[PDB]
């Protein structure tokens, strides 16, 4: 859309997005590709991944995909290595992959707790760990960790997810301190209730909750999040680090 | 600088900046003018205002201004009315004017308290009040209120300034709730220690404090803040409202 | 009530409460009096003040009252002087007086803005200013500034009140830094929606909002706030300073 | 110390503390025991646990304990069941056990990540899970989760610990929402730099950092935290839930 910004510093920039095949992940892939970045992404959904790359084949750089289960850290490290060979040293990382499946407090088991941490928090740390050397060599970079307003609203229904997403604050801040001396910014990008393909299907009370919660009476869309990530990855935000950057219509 | 973003939605957009003639105010005026906006500003200092407009006369629109004292709400309102006559309805307001002069707790008088509130907080409210109808007519807009990390760091030296700048949170949030039904966003933009003053001129302890405080060991510049204001005023940030948008190298 | 704490350090302690005649102010007066403190309070409502002192005449110390309009700083300073003569150097100050009268954005005038700041924020600063020397002489003390969840929830209906109450954060933090070297703690005490005599009179939507907002489905009462203030004024909280101490059932 | 509060509601109250044998854990055990509570604790170190109970055998109730490894959720659950047999239904839980061992970003492995989450966050969830039914039966209760200012200060040196301690916010808030309908409060208790280590033993720079950070130039002690936990577990704090209750001298 011609109304929105063009970021010269993203042209040719190596950008890695996790969980990139669907949802806001796919919006990140599309937006970066349309800015001329050299995008790569990982996901489990190979069919969706191929579709996304195909509809972006007319970008400056067709996005690169590697299938990966991000609960498997060895696999993730291998995928990042394979990606670096194709797009070069990673300059921006969007730690997006998540799973907000509901779970009752009483039903949580040690294994289900661990799985929730694995699919929401743990890979953010290990993906960051794997790109630091690249960013040092580049003279800086930007790591964008996906958070959530879930815990900020004190939502019921998924206590380990709320915990995992609040954890991102600590991850972001700790990494920002250690990586800032190398020009690496680390920020948490916090979506509100994003209307995706998966998310008029609510009941009246759900619509009322969004309208009462948000200050702005409009649907939050993937592109709202993606444009914020563009700015955070671009040179334009070089002194923004350790922030909780909330894009939510004013709810939380 | 050709590395930074261009925002097509700012071309021709009417933007009003308070305290525009010096400091970060002048950086906001210049950045908006260079994006092609129709900029107006107010400032106490007619000479500084004249100089700023003159050196931006080669922009798409030469910035216009009214010299006045915004502790005088009648004068502020008259200035905004005169500006609206010259640039049309206001689409973005940057509520920037401030005065951080130091004051000891014991030296504060009722008059000096009131003056500090007048020059730091009060005009933000009244400038906003004066542009709401324009933004409602336009179908949206963006109000950017300047905050400060002073109170976040619990700085000594200016307790009424710390109070006035913390107050901006409440102003922002209250306005965001009432104005959001019309597509008007209201955010607080929070600078760190901006080198308008510079690190080199400090003593060893002063330099050390900034280096220890910030995550990134680089000088924060007016342009870091101005680029964030561009994004907040542009269509790109349509669902970002009620935020404390901190640009400070990771200090606060 | 015999179930609640007894604070030995409050016995005989000089405690000043502003706006003490009604509402949570009166609850502070009662609670401190029942702990054996030497209480004084200021208020405009002389009838209510006399009633409150009369029903507490059987405490260790009958509370002392001085009528005062806290928009008049000279009067406030005079009242504090008169109070010090009766209860001794002030060891704890509860900056409680407030007025949350609703006001439309469009209806705010320079005078009404100023009056809202005067009756909500300004006297907190000046009462603090007037007790610092006492607390230095005592070797420490505790200043408790009343805040509000209004601005935290981004409530509509009173933008200058929201601003004034957010300002308390800056006041508290700035004072905490400067006064901490003298053992003076400064904290913001933040009530939720307190059910007072003034506040089953809501409509169904109002009750639903409180039940949806609070985590705990019970009425917040003055005593919930008053017990927190006891702890903050007592020796028990000697290392708690610069906090936003929220007592609200989990809403904000 | 006769200067501090006595909480009548803690007499006979069943209180469970994790990591009870050392550090602030032992201070919690002692303070609750001296208030007349029926204390139980778990700890890895059977010898330290035995010593602690022995030196508190003159309390109204000698503390009881189970030595176990709370990275083993089966063992934790078995311990809590054995404790409930000995002290009755649990009315207050202090989720204290932690390990802040330093770790370089590059040295973190999947195993070491998981172990850090296990010893800092995971057991908080499972201990809470194990006491909910008791608190529902009792008609209320208090769960106090230990946080940290580490991540608030953006400390380097232990990124997974910072992550795990930030996660506690989400755990607290999520549990507070679901448990509040039963009168169960859930709060995060956040210590500063507690002198368990002491200022005198630091180098000049270390002392300076605490003096510059804290508003109050005094050593934070275990008792500062323990008294706050008493208040949070006592009836006195019945409407305080979902909070980050920071006891840190004004640093964070």
């Amino acid at each position: 859309d011609e109304r929105y910004a063009r970021y010269p510093s993203l042209a040719g920039r190596a950008v890695l997005i996790t969980g990139g095949a669907t949802g806001i992940g796919a919006s990140f892939v599309e937006h970066f590709a349309r800015q001329g970045a050299r995008v790569a992404f990982v996901d489990l959904d190979e069919q969706a991944a191929r579709a996304l790359a195909a509809r972006l084949a007319d970008a400056a750089h067709e996005p690169v995909f590697v299938a990966c289960d991000l609960t498997d850290i060895a696999a993730l490290r291998g995928a990042i290595e394979a990606i670096r060979a194709r797009i070069g040293p990673i300059a921006a990382l969007v730690n997006n992959a998540a799973n907000d499946v509901r779970h009752a407090i009483a039903d949580v088991t040690p294994d289900s707790f661990d799985a929730c941490i694995a699919v929401n928090l743990r890979h953010q740390f290990f993906a960051a760990q794997a790109v630091i050397d690249d960013m040092k060599r580049l003279g800086g970079g930007s790591i964008v960790n996906l958070g959530s307003i879930s815990w900020m609203l004190k939502n019921a229904g998924y206590p380990v997810y709320a915990s995992a997403k609040a954890a991102v604050q600590g991850l972001t801040r700790a990494l920002a301190r250690e990586l800032g001396p190398f020009g690496i910014r680390v920020n948490t990008l916090v979506p509100g209730w994003v209307m995706t393909d998966k998310q008029l299907w609510l009941d009246d009370a759900g619509r009322a909750a969004i309208k009462a919660g948000q200050c702005i009476d409009a649907e939050l869309l993937p592109g709202d999040l993606a444009r914020m990530a563009l700015f955070l990855a671009a040179d334009d935000s070089r002194m923004i680090t350790a922030q909780d950057v909330v894009v939510d219509g004013g709810w939380a």
